[PDB]
C-alpha cells in the first residue's frame, strides 16, 4: 500500500518506548517497554513528579518541538483504549479533562465499538472496519495529528493546524482490564 510504502519517506520513524516513571502505578509497563496492561489494584510506587496520578496514562520516554515524526500501535481486540499526544506541561497530578485545551489531542475506542475524538465535547467516529493497528502521526509545524488504520491506510482522523507551543509526548491510556494489552510496534 502506499500507506506502507511512503510513511517513512514523509514522516521520521519514532521508536517509542514508554517511560516507567510516567506511569499511573495502575498501569504496567513490559521489560522491553513497549506494552502496556492494568493491574486490579494500583501497585506500591512514588508519587514522583512525572507520575500521572490519577489518569491511567503513560508517556514515551521522548518528545518532539519539531518536525515530522509517527509511530504505529497495535490495539488489537482491546474494547478500550486511547492514544496521540500530549504537551509536556499537562496537568499530571489530580484530575483534568482529557482535551486539546489542557493539551491532549487523543482519540481510541470505548465500550468496544465507540471511537470517539476526545475533543470538548467529545465527537463519534465512524469507522468502516475496527483497526487493529493504528499510526499517529505529527507534523509539528503544520499543526496536524493524523491517525490511520496501518494496515489499510484508511484515515481515522486528523486534528488540524494545531498551534503548539510545548514539547509534545506520545500518550497511551487503558481504563479497563483485559487479555489484551496496548503494544508499541518498532
Ligand atoms: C477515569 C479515567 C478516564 C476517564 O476520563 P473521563 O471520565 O474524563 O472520560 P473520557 O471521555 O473517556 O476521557 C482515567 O484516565
Amino acid at each position: 500500500g502506499a500507506y506502507n510504502e511512503w510513511k517513512k519517506a514523509l514522516f521520521k520513524p519514532a521508536d517509542v518506548i514508554l517511560d516507567p516513571k510516567t506511569a499511573n502505578p495502575i498501569l504496567l509497563v513490559s521489560e522491553d517497554q513497549r506494552s502496556v496492561q492494568r493491574a486490579k489494584e494500583p501497585q506500591d510506587l512514588p508519587d514522583n513528579p512525572e507520575r500521572f496520578n490519577w489518569h491511567y496514562c503513560v508517556l514515551g520516554c521522548e518528545s518532539f518541538i519539531s518536525g515530522r515524526h509517527y509511530w504505529e500501535v497495535e490495539v488489537g481486540d482491546r474494547k478500550e483504549w486511547h492514544i496521540g499526544v500530549c504537551s509536556k506541561n499537562v496537568q499530571r497530578k489530580g484530575w483534568v479533562k482529557m482535551t486539546p485545551e489542557n493539551g491532549f489531542w487523543t482519540m481510541g475506542l470505548t465500550d468496544g465499538n465507540k471511537y470517539r475524538t476526545l475533543t470538548e465535547p467529545r465527537t463519534n467516529l465512524k469507522l468502516p472496519k475496527p483497526p487493529k493497528k493504528v499510526g499517529v502521526f505529527l507534523d509539528y509545524e503544520t499543526g496536524d495529528i493524523s491517525f490511520y488504520n496501518a494496515v489499510d491506510g484508511s484515515h481515522i482522523h486528523t486534528f488540524l493546524d494545531v498551534s503548539f507551543s510545548e514539547a509534545l509526548y506520545p500518550v497511551f491510556r487503558i481504563l479497563t482490564l483485559e487479555p489484551t494489552a496496548l503494544t508499541i510496534c518498532p
